[PDB]
């Protein structure tokens, strides 16, 4: 066991291992606190987050578990891992707080479609990256969510990670109105038109990079009904085929409602693109999710000759998410939490 020292950082009392120094508050979702820190034995940079209340409720208790699992999971260059996990308690019956340590990202895609100038060679090697990683998360049946530039980081090399899976429901309020928490979502999960699967990624995808390319918002809708008309101006309305999948009866009676549209020229709206480029956001952005482009189909498109490598494109170990249907007590959720805990292993 390390050597614990405490300190009190905006009204929270922080007990972290002496390894990790110069700790300096950098934000604080309603899921935690974050501090940057300056870890000695590898010489990184490193986020530290000190989870709030995380065993309050079931719910809490059980996304904590989940949160937990997945970060330990994730072993690829083009997405966050884990550098450490740690709690100050020495026994289960004292337990009561989780940190989690990753690499400390500076820039966000944000910041670079906003404040810098792309050429298509930036957009190829930006996006063959996002789906690098998408190949990886999707090969474990791990559905991101929650794919946005925000949540996109990259450093000085051009090196993109993806990160904040989504590990909680939105809240209604997040979603509502003008915002980039709605702008990436795909049309079956915006309005809960069926089941959806790992396919609602390669949507996001299509609208990160249409914004690569032109360096505004795709969809920028100022409510969810907005949003739709804006998309299905783009795509065209639903024909037979896809109304009979969506599962909803109020949400088919509302789409009949719209006038016919057919699907636009993608040459005449991303005007002087790369062909190529054109050719791959007609495969993404497609309504019915059973005929978009997987990520493993979009690394061989010709877009990206110039960096696909079918050797050095890995797949996840296998991923079992069987706790997911688990009816469990606080205590029990708790308990196996520990024992993740206990048994981390950092990376070589
Ligand atoms: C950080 C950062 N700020 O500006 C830049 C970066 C790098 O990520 C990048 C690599 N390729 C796209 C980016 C544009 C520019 N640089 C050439
Ligand atoms: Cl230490
Ligand atoms: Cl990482
Ligand atoms: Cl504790
Ligand atoms: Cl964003
Ligand atoms: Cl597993
Ligand atoms: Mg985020």
């Amino acid at each position: 066991r390390p050597t614990f020292y405490r300190q009190e950082l905006n009204k929270t009392i922080w007990e972290v291992p002496e390894r990790y120094q110069n700790l300096s508050p950098v934000g604080s979702g309603a899921y935690g606190s974050v501090c940057a820190a300056f870890d000695t034995k590898t010489g990184h940079r490193v986020a530290v987050k000190k989870l709030s209340r995380p065993f309050q409720s079931i719910i809490h208790a059980k996304r904590t578990y989940r949160e937990l699992r997945l970060l330990k999971h994730m072993k690829h260059e083009n997405v966050i891992g884990l550098l450490d996990v740690f709690t100050p308690a020495r026994s289960l019956e004292e337990f009561n707080d989780v940190y989690l340590v990753t690499h400390l990202m500076g820039a966000d895609l944000n910041n670079i479609v906003k404040c810098q100038k792309l050429t298509d060679d930036h957009v190829q090697f930006l996006i063959y990256q996002i789906l690098r990683g998408l190949k990886y998360i999707h090969s474990a049946d791990i559905i991101h969510r929650d794919l946005k530039p925000s949540n996109l980081a990259v450093n000085e090399d051009c090196e993109l990670k993806i990160l904040d899976f989504g590990l909680a429901r939105h809240t209604d309020d997040e979603m509502t109105g003008y915002v980039a928490t709605r702008w990436y979502r795909a049309p079956e999960i915006m309005l809960n038109w069926m089941h959806y699967n790992q396919t609602v990624d390669i949507w996001s995808v299509g609208c990160i990079m249409a914004e690569l390319l032109t360096g505004r918002t795709l969809f920028p809708g100022t409510d969810h009904i907005d949003q739709l008309k804006l998309i299905l101006r783009l795509v065209g309305t639903p024909g037979a085929e896809l109304l009979k999948k969506i599962s909803s009866e109020s949400a088919r009676n509302y789409i009949q409602s719209l006038a016919q549209m057919p699907k636009m020229n993608f040459a005449n709206v991303f005007i002087g693109a790369n062909p190529l480029a054109v050719d791959l956001l007609e495969k993404m952005l497609v309504l019915d999710s059973d005929k978009r482009i997987t990520a493993a189909q979009a690394l061989a498109h010709a877009y990206f000759a110039q960096y696909h490598d079918p050797d050095d494109e890995p797949v996840a170990d296998p991923y079992d998410q069987s706790f997911e249907s688990r009816d469990l007590l606080i205590d029990e959720w708790k308990s196996l939490t520990y024992d993740e805990v206990i048994s981390f292993v950092p990376p070589p």
